[PDB]
């Protein structure tokens, strides 16, 4: 069977804490007043919620209301506990209230408002300096949540809200987040296709905070190379082949051999044999001003098959790529 794995940082952060911190099932939700909020417009609808722009009538301030779909109780308590645990942390969205929606009869989470723009609206037009600046801001959020024993598991441009005018960033949508417990096997059906780490794609369940670092590398590659998405898979299987056409198949086999993982046999007819490509293959006249030797070295240290070999969030903050950032 598979070889076990453990995070190389923040391994035992939950083990030493009282059960109150991480046992979300036992958490008692403190309800606010639903009449304090007036819904203004629907922003979007996903698999588990409907999101609205609203106004807090007690202070005339703009807020965002996420009304959860009646799909599951466990997911709701987990998200609430995580948001309350991380509240006030650097670049973490602030949960302002939790009210019972009168129509859906489900919880409605009330958040601070950032801007009607997600990072996906801006990330393909930033300057070199702004890519470094905002990447450093995302790292502050990731090191904080990892230091608090939490993995986000859905890092992607849509989950980074940016107020470009005020140079402010928030990491949102903690609905897939989980507490890291060493030796725990987790569900691999997390993160969006293009940002899924190889551990999810090869069905390795004992993953950790390092999954968020792969997703962050995918965002960086997309920004510096002006290729969205960087790894453009047609489904979860082709997603791994797209990665192997860049990182090569030999390092993929070394990864699965290290953890004694057996690839799904469906890969026998689609994976092939691919050499590792040099990062310079992705540089062209249109993205060259975003590429530097420091950006390429940093990217190379995030996009590694072996989750234990990737930079941690704190090591990433130490990288030369960020030396120019004030
Ligand atoms: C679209 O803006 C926001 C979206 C969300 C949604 C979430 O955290 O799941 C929270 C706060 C926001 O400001």
């Amino acid at each position: 069977g598979p070889v076990p794995s453990r995070a190389r940082v923040y391994t035992d952060v939950n083990t030493h804490r009282p059960s109150e911190y991480w046992d979300y099932e036992s958490h008692v939700v403190e309800w606010g007043n639903q009449d304090d909020y007036q819904l203004v417009r629907k922003l979007g609808r996903g698999k588990y919620s409907e999101v609205f722009e609203a106004i807090n009538i007690t202070n005339n301030e703009k807020v965002v209301v996420k009304i959860l779909k009646p799909v599951a109780a466990a997911k709701i308590k987990r998200e609430i506990k995580i948001l309350e645990n991380l509240r006030g942390g650097p670049n973490i969205i602030t949960l302002a209230d939790i009210v019972k929606d009168p129509v859906s009869r489900t919880p409605a989470l009330v958040f601070e408002h950032v801007n009607n723009t997600d990072f996906k609206q801006l990330y393909q037009t930033l300057t070199d300096y702004d890519i470094r600046f905002y990447m450093y801001e995302i790292l502050k959020a990731l090191d904080y949540c990892h230091s608090m024993g939490i993995m986000h598991r859905d890092v992607k441009p849509h989950n980074v809200m940016i107020d470009h005018e005020h140079r402010k960033l928030r990491l949102i949508d903690w609905g897939l987040a989980e507490f890291y417990h060493p030796g725990q096997e987790y569900n691999v059906r997390v993160a969006s296709r293009y940002f899924k780490g190889p551990e999810l794609l090869v069905d390795y369940q004992m993953y950790d905070y390092s999954l968020d670092m792969w997703s962050l590398g995918c965002m960086l590659a997309s920004m510096i190379f002006r290729k969205e998405p960087f790894f453009h898979g047609h489904d979860n299987y082709d997603q791994l082949v797209r990665i192997a056409k860049v990182l090569g198949t030999e390092d993929l086999y070394d990864y699965i051999d290290k953890y004694n993982i057996e690839l799904d046999p469906r890969f026998n007819d689609i994976l092939g044999r691919h050499s590792r490509k040099r990062w310079e293959r992705f540089v062209h006249s249109e993205n060259q001003h975003l590429v530097s030797p420091e950006a390429l070295d940093f990217l190379d240290k995030l996009l590694r098959y072996d989750h234990q070999s990737r930079l941690t969030a704190r090591e990433a903050m130490e990288h030369p790529y960020f030396y120019t950032v004030v």
